[PDB]
């Protein structure tokens, strides 16, 4: 078969899968979550080290070997795909707690020069068994970090392509591909079904999303409040320029909520209670 | 003032300018270019030390020490825009022999997966203070190596951006402003006059660009023929999909001069005579 390497088991004394093991840290007998990567990680790992958010998944460790071995803090009520797969659909108040911890996440992504690229129900993971809890996005795998572009426009374009010069129009808003993905997580946790596939349909996949017209069924979204179904829309436009960002979504009537964000605060602070060191008074 | 390093030293006598110094290398006697580069090189470095074409400058020496220095092969006859500024214009010709270099130039570096970026008269050096000589490309340091979309395009486009797959139909064409460049440095040579810009026009030269509409003065291209114009008239075609490639070209009628193949040929024997190596009859 295989085995782990050295320095890992010299510290971890690994366990069952959910590539991710259980692993127990020796020091603490502390759960720990190991991801095994087969021989960009290094960017992934430098990209994860500087970012510092409650809704973003934190390096505890990491192991360049055979393989790359990945420590992470374990998330215990595990993919937010797992509550959604099959026609299976979130109450309203429990995909506007989710929701607004995947804004809050990649507003500070987004602040912080950073485009995830990848996300989807499978990067969500929640932190407990429990419906309202803490939610962390991971696989920064495909991320990317904020050019060319402007150094070029430093000069003359005597020479300049005019494909080039068409570009600076679009240019900077690459951004705006994580605020699709997060209108279809939340089409998806709202209606228990996909805005775009190719189930019951004659118009393909890449038609569908170009056109930007979504599988609209009345009976599912009948269930759904018309504020939710407004936000959709608006992360849901084809034009990028157009289409809303983390802070127009963190604006919009839907999430202005404040029973939800009372119950995120206290999440946080559930949380924060292990590591809260005395403070000045 | 400044000193140079001691390992530079130890191998070179440094000389006057033409940032770029004439220098000799202890070794040989023999003249040489040293490039001062104040402290993406090291890319450059390793693109210039890859590629081994008559027509592409060849790296001799590197030394990173408080600023960057480059160690090339010493071209005599200088910049290609000392030809053609302030209204200068080569003999037709002229422009066939060195235009077909840069053809050649160009397509061994998009065959290698390189784009230059930033091909200009100042980027073309010439060897000799003759007209008829080898001309070689230099300034590696725009250049490009030839991806994240055909990764996301493995996978199912569910949580894709609509942006994404409207890209897929210009992917590719990167190399393509090259050929706009040497569309425009052909210009220059053949008319003594740039295509675009601000010299008496009310138009922007943003727009003379994306329209595509050069500045044709008849009296100054009636001295040229209608092969060399229709050639560029193929390179300065504002969509990158249709525009000519470097093949098509050198496959043009106006390159299709059995003559000046042969003037290339002779250059290129003449220079490589030092080199040659007895072979195996
Ligand atoms: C809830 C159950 C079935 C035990 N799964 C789970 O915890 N899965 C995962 C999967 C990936 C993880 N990656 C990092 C942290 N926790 C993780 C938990
Ligand atoms: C002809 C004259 C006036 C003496 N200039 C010249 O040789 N210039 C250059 C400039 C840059 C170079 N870079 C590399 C190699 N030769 C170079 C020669």
């Amino acid at each position: 078969m295989s085995v782990y390497p050295k320095a890992l088991r010299d510290e971890y004394i690994m366990s069952k899968t959910l590539e991710v093991k259980l692993a127990f840290e020796r020091k603490t007998c502390k759960k720990v979550a190991i991801k095994i990567i087969s021989k960009n990680v290094e960017t992934e790992i430098e990209i994860l080290k500087k970012l510092n958010h409650p809704c973003i998944i934190k390096i505890k460790n990491f192991f360049d070997a055979e393989d790359y071995y990945i420590v992470l803090e374990l998330m215990e009520g595990g993919e937010l795909f797992d509550k959604v797969v099959g026609n299976k659909r979130l109450k309203e108040a429990t995909c506007k707690l989710y929701f607004y911890q995947m804004l809050l996440a990649v507003q500070y992504l987004h602040e912080n020069g950073i485009i995830h690229r990848d996300l989807k129900p499978e990067n969500v993971l929640l932190s407990s068994q429990e419906e309202d809890c803490l939610i962390k996005i991971t696989d920064f795998g495909h991320s990317k970090i904020l050019t060319s572009l402007m150094r070029t426009l430093c000069g003359t374009p005597t020479y300049l392509a005019p494909e080039v010069l068409v570009s600076v129009g679009t240019a900077g808003y690459n951004r705006a591909v994580d605020c699709w993905s997060l209108g279809v997580i939340l089409f998806i946790c709202l209606s228990g079904y996909p805005p775009f596939s190719e189930h019951r349909t004659q118009v393909s996949l890449k038609d569908q999303i170009t056109s930007g017209k979504y599988n609209f069924i009345p009976e599912v979204w009948a269930e759904v409040s018309e504020k939710a179904l407004d936000l959709v829309k608006k992360l849901l436009v084809v034009d990028p320029k157009a289409r809303f960002t983390t802070e127009e979504a963190l604006r919009h009537p839907w999430l202005q909520d404040e029973d939800m964000k009372r119950k995120f605060q206290d999440l946080l602070s559930e949380e924060n209670e292990s590591t809260a060191l005395p403070q000045v008074l």
